[PDB]
DNA sequence: CGCGGACGAAGCCATACCATGTGGGCTGTCGCCTGGA
């Protein structure tokens, strides 16, 4: 691995993400075939060579498996878009309360994804108590991103 | 009218097949008669 330098300190919440990434790539490599895939070029020993190659040959094509499994606007959109561009220095939360099929979707996905600019991960979920909604705006609001 | 005895009102509950070794305690026998010590 390159012999890395020891961390002067860690923390919980570090510690438990970081967990998730460890044991997301486990299971990934960790599938089935994968392992009969490459189970032709067996390392013969464990000298320093032959596993800098082996390793070097994931290295090669892990992508493989990451891509293969896919992985009149209204007086409130115009205020926040007006002000809020000037407060959005980075990590925070916006709670917008808009009446009822409004368009509260337009303003949230566009401070969502301008803060989400601000503070850098392209990728959002959300959270809804619905079925239908889900199979609705997947495509709704889809082609549109 | 004054009252005995009996019940009921709840707070509670609880994703990376296999094994056993142990012991010991109770019972009575003759050939009889003469001779010598
Ligand atoms: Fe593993």
């Amino acid at each position: 691995t390159g012999r890395p330098t020891p961390p002067d300190m860690l923390d919980g919440p570090t510690a438990s993400v970081v967990c998730g990434l460890v044991i997301l790539a486990d299971w990934l490599v960790s599938q089935e075939d994968f392992l009969l895939e490459r189970l032709t070029s067996l390392p013969a020993d464990g000298s320093a060579s032959a596993l800098r190659a082996h390793f070097e040959t994931s290295l090669r094509r892990i992508p493989s498996l990451l891509d293969a499994a896919g992985l009149k606007p209204n007086g409130l959109q115009a205020s926040l878009a007006k002000h809020l561009p000037c407060l959005c220095t980075g990590p925070g939360l916006v709670l917008i309360t808009a009446p009822m099929g409004e368009g509260k979707t337009e303003a949230a996905y566009h401070v969502a994804d301008l803060l989400g600019k601000a503070t850098g991960r392209p990728g959002r979920f959300l959270a809804l108590p619905t079925m239908a909604t889900a199979d609705q705006m997947h495509t709704r609001l889809k082609e549109y991103a």
